[PDB]
DNA sequence: CGGCTGTACTG
DNA sequence: GCCG
């Protein structure tokens, strides 16, 4: 199926960019669902039976079967294409995106002369079309290698995993997600400073986005000609957090949701952090107790304390 | 009626 | 938007 969602998305993406987050959510669900659906979709009540489906969605399905197109697509504001070429540089979402709108801002170069940026959107406008671009996974294989050997000159008993749709098996990756971790679980934070210090020193960190305790995202570029910067994300953690880390930076995003979700409803709580159990929460969803946590040493006891079947990373793709 | 994941960083 |  992809007849229907081609038509979907482009509604998802104007709700989505115009900050309707929950609306956009629901076309976001639906399509997924409508992809790994088996067959076409045929019959209005074919539409409702699949969950991720109401009378809304299947209306609307329903004239793109019936008339091939999608009244409600010609009604999309003009803005919408703006507000998605601003969002697309990386600092800037939904809110600053509108207010560029309503000042005026149509184009990249209305914002590169009149806008007034953060840091973070300077890099981002700088890097605007190799951050909208996707690097072979062997390219990710060099960046994770680079990280790893330059982390492993400092102490060499340092763990570095590659994560995010690398780990998952994709043939191509946005960015490079590399994990950090000490088996000890009392190494941290002298080498993740240092670290970022020789990498930069090396050449290869181009520029600084995000500089936590723990967590570090920047633009790097790989010697020689014909390479392109690239968007590298590194985070450090104690062995303890070792799994709970490792599956949440593998993700896919969606997949953390649903877990954390189904987690949600057994009276835990899961994060990168740890799985916890006994959370209270009020009425709201919202944590009150903190609970306490369960250990898990690998992923495997992740999936298994919340009565789940395993996933190896390629089935975490949703 | 109202949640829809949970966390971190920046200014 | 969908659903419990
Ligand atoms: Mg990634
Ligand atoms: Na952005």
């Amino acid at each position: 199926n992809l007849h229907i969602t081609e038509k979907l998305e482009v509604l998802a993406k104007a709700y989505s960019v115009q900050g309707d987050k929950w609306r956009a959510l629901g076309y976001a669900k639906a399509i997924n669902a409508l992809k790994s659906f088996h067959k076409p979709v045929t019959s209005y009540q074919e539409a409702c039976s699949i969950p991720g489906i109401g009378k809304r969605m299947a209306e609307k399905i329903i004239e793109i079967l019936e008339s091939g197109h999608l009244r409600k697509l010609d009604h999309i504001s003009e803005s919408v294409p703006v507000l998605e070429l601003f969002s697309n540089i990386w600092g800037a979402g939904t809110k600053t995106a509108q207010m560029w709108y309503q000042q005026g801002f149509r184009s990249l170069e209305d914002i590169r002369s009149q806008a007034s940026l953060t840091t973070q959107q300077a890099i981002g406008l700088k890097h605007y079309s190799d951050f909208l671009e996707r690097m072979p996974r062997e390219e990710a294989t060099e960046i994770e290698q680079t990280v790893q050997k330059a982390a492993q000159a400092f102490n060499s008993g340092l763990l570095c995993v590659a994560c995010g749709s690398y780990r998952r098996g994709k043939a191509t990756c946005g960015d490079v997600d590399v994990l950090i971790t000490h088996p000890d679980g009392r190494s941290h934070r002298g080498i993740f400073s240092r670290l970022l210090d020789s990498l930069r020193q090396e050449g290869f960190l181009t520029d600084d986005l995000v500089k936590g305790e723990t967590k570090y995202l920047g633009v790097c570029r790989l010697p020689g000609p014909g390479r392109r910067h690239r968007r590298l994300d590194i985070i450090v953690v104690p062995y303890s957090e070792f799994a709970c880390a490792l599956l949440y930076f593998t993700g896919s995003a969606h997949f953390n949701r649903s877990m954390r979700a189904l987690a949600k409803t057994k009276g835990m709580s899961l994060s990168e952090h740890a799985l916890s159990t006994a959370v209270v929460r009020n009425t709201h969803g919202a944590k009150v107790g903190p609970g306490r946590v369960l250990p898990t040493p690998t992923e495997k006891d992740v999936f298994r304390l919340l009565g789940l079947p395993y996933r190896e990373p390629a089935e975490r793709d949703w």
